[PDB]
């Protein structure tokens, strides 16, 4: 689909992943029932109307920490997927920051690990691919904290 994709992809039912430009997409927020946006790049902020935002700043590096925002990204795209509603996680590209915190909300409605989780983004969006710290980040949150997150959602929504 070209190092930025060709246009927002569905990831599964209520939740696809974009570039910045997708989520400014009239036309596909419209065709796709798209009403909430977590927006995770440099300058992510509130833009359009008709659309609940999560906005995180975060760089596209291995030094950026996106570990920290696992909870309230699940947390938003789970209440948003459990009204019925369609979420789009964007970041510059939606290659790299998106793909993370959609693989850490994979992982936490499932049994997947990372890699698994990554497959099915990948399934959705061929260009999907987390720099090496974020698939770091991700290897620890599969050892350590996945089942802990696992629970949580139970008792919050189960
Ligand atoms: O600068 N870059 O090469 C670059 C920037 C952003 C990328 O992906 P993003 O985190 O999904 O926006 C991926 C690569």
């Amino acid at each position: 689909g070209g190092p930025m994709g060709n246009g927002m992809n569905k990831i599964l039912p209520g939740l696809y992943i974009g570039n910045f430009k997708d989520a400014r997409d009239a036309a596909q927020l419209s065709a796709n029932a798209v009403t909430h946006i977590l927006s995770v790049h440099d300058s992510a902020r509130p833009m359009l109307e008709g659309v609940k935002y999560l906005c995180i700043p975060a760089a596209d590096s291995p030094s950026q920490n996106l570990t920290r925002h696992f909870k309230e990204s699940i947390k938003f795209i789970h209440e948003c997927r459990l009204r019925g509603e369609s979420c789009l996680v964007h970041s510059l590209a939606g290659v790299s920051r998106s793909v993370t915190l959609v693989i850490a909300y994979i992982m936490t409605v499932t049994d997947f690990g990372w890699e698994d989780a990554l497959h099915t983004v990948r399934a959705g969006r061929s260009c999907a691919n987390p720099n090496v710290g974020f698939q770091r980040q991700l290897q620890e949150f599969e050892k350590h904290e996945v089942h802990q997150y696992r629970q949580w959602l139970k008792e919050e929504y189960g």
